[PDB]
C-alpha cells in the first residue's frame, strides 16, 4: 505495498511514522518543504539532539535496510507542486502532519497567526483537492487536536454528540473551542474536510491527538542519522518532554499558573502506531471518522509530581517553578475525554512508566550539555500580541 | 458622531447600510477594493439595474444631503492598508460586509475555494488585530451567516446552546454544519473571533443573517446614482430576487431539486436597521453577541408560489421548473431557527409583503430588457468541481 504519502515526514511525529511504515512494508513518500528547521534557525531555536539533513536520514534508511523512502521538497501550498508530487507517487493514503503546529508560535504576532491559518486551511484545502481531481478513492489520514474541544463542563467525545433538544434527537459536529490561531486552524480544517467527505465522497479519518512524549522509536534508534528532533524551547517543546529536559539540566519546572491544565497525552512510540492502524482500517466512501488520539489524562501538576520522583532516582533533585501564565486558558477545570475507538480496533499503548521517564530523563542528561537554557522559559504571551513582525 | 467603518460598503448590503447609518448621523467610512466588479466583469454577470461608480455615489450623496463618507480603496487582507484606513478614520464601529459572499462562486473550482477562505479568513484575523491595535474598544459587527449551522433535526439557537451530557450541563457554541466553502469560511470566521474575545476583550456581534430580498431603501431610492445592485444570476443572485427576474422575463422558476429547502429571510430594509440596532446597542468588553438575523422562514416551493400568485396580478403568467439541484444539500429538512434578539432590542420588521413583492416585480420588469437570461440557469456543480481555473 500500500502506498503512503506522509506530508510532514521530516517532523517529529512524521519521520517516526515514514520510517514506521516503511519497516511495516508500505511504500512510502515523503512531502515537506523543510520550514521547521527555517524556524528553528529564525527563531533562534535548537533541538535537543542533532538531527541529519533529510536526504542523509533516509539515505541511512536505505543503507541500513535496502527501503526507499521517495522525497518530494515542496510547500503544499503551491497547487502545481502537490499535483505533481501526488501524480507522481500515487498514494493509496495520505498522512497530513505538514502544519504549523505551535500555539505559541501562531501567538508570535499578526504575521505568524495570519502564516498559521494560511498555511493550514489552504495547505489542507489543497490536499482535499488533490484527492479529489487526482486519487478519489485515496484515504486521508489527518492529524486534528485534542485542543479543538477545547475544556467544557461536559464529557468530550470522540467528534460528534447525541443531543436531545426541545423534544427531537440528532448526532451533531461536537462543539468546537479552541484557544489559539494554532489549535483554531485545525478546527477550521476539520470543519472543512468534513464537508468534502460529504459532498464528494472523500474518505477521511481526523485524528485528533494528545500531546505527545518521548524522542524513541524502534526505527529512529537503529542509528544516529535516523534519531527524532526533541524540542524543549518555550515555543515548540512541549509539556513533559520540557520537563525532562528542564530536570535534567536543574532547571525548576515550568507549571503555568494553577497547573490544574489537564490534558490527554501519548508516547511517539503509540502516535505511530495509531496512524498505522487508521491506515490499516480505512475509512468508508463518504465518512468522517474522528478518533481522539491520547493513552492517559494528566494535569500539569501531575506531570511535574511525575518528573520530579522520576528524577529523585536519578539524584536530580527537581525543583519547581510557578510561571505567570503566559496562555489565556483554565486551570482548573474538568476533562473526561473518551477515547476507545483506536483502542477497539487494536492499539496496544504504551502508557507512562517508570521505565519511560528514566529513558527520557537520562537522555536529556546525556546531552544536555546541548540546553540552550535561555529558550526554556516562555516569552510570548496570548494577549499582548502584536502586529509587528518580531525577532526573537 | 458615533464613527462606522463600513468593510465591503460598495457591495449590495454594504451600500445600503452605509448611506442608511450616514443618514441616522454616523460619521461614515468605506473601505473596499471594489473587487466584487472585477467578478462581474470576469464572469460576464451585470446587475439588473444599472450602478454608478463608487466615487459618484459618494458625491451623490454629498451634494443631495451634504454628508461626505470617506473612502478608502484597499484590500483588508493587506494589513498595512488596512492599518493605516484604521488609524486614519478611527472607527468606534466596525461593520464587516467585506467578504466574498457567494456559495457557488466559492465552488466553481479549487483556486476560488482558495481564494473564498483565504480572503474572508484572513481578512478578518487582519480586522481583529486592527480592532486590537488600534482601537480595543472599537465594536465588530460581523456579518456571519445563518448556513454556518446548516440543517440539524433540532432547533436553531441564536450562537449557543445549553445541553445536558451525562449528569452534567454546560451552554456551547452551537455545532457548525456549512454546506459550501463559501459558508465553512464564515464558520472559522466566528470561532476565531470568539477567540479574540476572550482572549483579547474584544467586543463583538455576529449577525447570522439569511436571505436577504428586496433593492430599495428610503436612502438608495433618492436618486438614481444612489441605486443598490439588483443580482440575478445564477452565482451571486439568490432564490427570491432571482425569482422575481425570472417571473418578470418569463422564466420557469428555477426550482432546485425538491424545493423543501428551508431557510430564513428578510428585507434589505430590516439588514439596515438590524445593523444600526446592533451598532447603537454594542456587545460588552469580552462579550461574542451572536445573532440570527431574519425575519420569516420560507422553503423554495413556498418562494416559488408567492412570486406566482404575486406575478399572475401584473399578468405575468408565472411557470415552475425543477432544475436538478447543482448543489449538495437536504432538500427536505426540518428548520425551526430561533430569532428573538434583535426583537428584543427594538426591531419593527417589514415582513414579506403583496406589495414589496408586486414593487420588486415592477422593478424587474421595468428593466427587463437589461436581463442576460443566460446567466439564469446554474452551471456550478457542488460534486464537479475541478482544479483547472475555469473561464466562463
Ligand atoms: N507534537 C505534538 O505533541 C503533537 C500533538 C498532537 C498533534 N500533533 C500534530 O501532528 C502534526 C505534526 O506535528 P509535529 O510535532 O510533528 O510537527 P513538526 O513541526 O515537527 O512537523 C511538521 C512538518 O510539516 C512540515 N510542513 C509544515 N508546513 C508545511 C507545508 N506548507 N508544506 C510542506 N510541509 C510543511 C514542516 O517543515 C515539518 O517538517 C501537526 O498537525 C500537529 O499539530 C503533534
Ligand atoms: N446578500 C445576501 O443575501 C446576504 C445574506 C446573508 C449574509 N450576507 C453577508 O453580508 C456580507 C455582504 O454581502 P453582500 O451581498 O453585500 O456582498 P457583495 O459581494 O455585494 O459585497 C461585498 C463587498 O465586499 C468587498 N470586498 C470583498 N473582499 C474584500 C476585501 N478583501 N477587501 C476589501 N473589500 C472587499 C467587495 O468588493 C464588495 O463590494 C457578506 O458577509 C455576506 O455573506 C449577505
Ligand atoms: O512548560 C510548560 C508547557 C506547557 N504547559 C501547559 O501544558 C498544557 C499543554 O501545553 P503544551 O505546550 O504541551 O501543548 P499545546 O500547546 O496544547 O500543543 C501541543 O499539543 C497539542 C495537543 S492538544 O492541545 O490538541 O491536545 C497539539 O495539537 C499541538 O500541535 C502541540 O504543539 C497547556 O495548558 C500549557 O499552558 C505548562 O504548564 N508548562
Ligand atoms: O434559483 C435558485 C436559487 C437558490 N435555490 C435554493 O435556495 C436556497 C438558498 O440559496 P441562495 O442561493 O438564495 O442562498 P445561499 O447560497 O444560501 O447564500 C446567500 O444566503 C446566505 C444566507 S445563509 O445560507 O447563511 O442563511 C448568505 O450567507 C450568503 O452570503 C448569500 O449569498 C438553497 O437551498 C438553494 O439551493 C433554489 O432552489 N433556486
Amino acid at each position: 505495498g500500500s502506498r503512503v504519502m506522509v506530508i510532514g515526514g521530516d517532523g517529529y511525529c512524521g519521520w517516526a511514522t515514514a520510517l514506521h511504515l516503511s519497516k511495516k512494508n508500505y511504500e512510502v513518500c515523503i512531502v515537506d518543504n523543510l520550514v521547521r528547521r527555517l524556524f528553528d534557525h529564525q527563531l533562534g531555536l535548537e533541538s535537543l539532539t542533532p538531527i541529519a539533513s533529510i536526504h542523509d536520514r533516509i539515505s541511512r534508511w536505505k543503507a541500513l535496510t535496502g527501503k526507499s523512502i521517495e522525497l518530494y521538497v515542496g510547500d503544499i501550498c503551491d497547487f502545481e507542486f502537490l499535483a505533481e508530487s501526488f501524480k507522481s507517487f500515487e498514494p493509496d493514503s495520505v498522512v497530513h502532519f505538514g502544519e504549523q503546529r505551535s500555539a505559541p508560535y501562531s501567538m508570535i504576532d499578526r504575521s505568524r497567526a495570519v502564516y498559521t491559518q494560511h498555511n493550514n486551511v489552504i495547505g489542507t484545502l489543497n490536499v482535499l483537492f488533490a484527492i479529489k481531481e487526482f486519487g478519489e478513492e485515496c484515504h486521508l489520514v489527518k492529524l486534528g487536536a485534542m485542543g479543538e474541544y477545547g475544556t467544557p463542563n461536559i464529557d468530550i467525545e470522540e467528534g460528534y454528540i447525541t443531543i436531545t433538544h426541545n423534544g427531537r434527537t440528532d448526532t451533531l459536529p461536537y462543539p468546537k473551542q479552541a484557544s489559539s490561531f494554532y489549535h483554531l486552524s485545525k478546527v477550521h480544517d476539520s470543519h472543512n474536510i468534513a464537508f468534502t467527505c460529504k459532498a464528494w465522497g472523500i474518505r477521511a479519518t481526523d485524528l485528533n491527538q494528545g500531546v505527545v512524549y518521548g524522542v524513541k522509536t524502534d526505527e529512529t534508534e537503529m542509528h544516529e542519522e535516523l534519531r527524532n528532533r526533541l524540542d524543549y524551547d518555550a515555543v515548540f517543546g512541549t509539556a513533559l518532554n520540557r520537563f525532562c529536559v528542564q530536570a535534567a539540566v536543574g532547571h525548576p519546572l515550568t507549571v503555568y499558573g494553577k497547573g490544574g491544565q489537564t490534558r490527554g497525552y501519548l508516547d511517539i512510540r503509540d502516535t505511530v502506531q495509531c496512524v498505522e492502524i487508521a491506515i490499516a482500517n480505512p475509512a468508508k466512501a463518504g465518512e468522517f471518522r474522528v478518533f481522539n488520539q491520547f493513552t492517559e489524562q494528566f494535569s500539569v501538576n501531575e506531570l511535574a509530581s511525575l518528573v520530579t520522583k522520576a528524577g529523585s532516582k536519578l539524584g536530580l533533585d527537581v525543583k519547581k517553578m510557578t510561571v505567570p501564565n503566559p496562555r489565556v486558558e483554565a486551570e482548573e477545570h474538568y476533562y473526561n475525554a473518551k477515547h476507545t475507538k483506536l483502542m477497539e480496533l487494536g492499539l496496544e499503548p504504551h502508557y507512562l512508566s517508570d521505565s519511560l521517564l528514566d529513558s527520557l530523563l537520562n537522555f536529556a542528561v546525556q546531552f544536555k550539555d546541548r540546553v540552550d537554557t535561555k529558550q526554556i522559559m516562555p516569552s510570548v504571551s496570548w494577549k499582548k500580541i502584536g502586529v509587528k513582525t518580531k525577532s526573537m
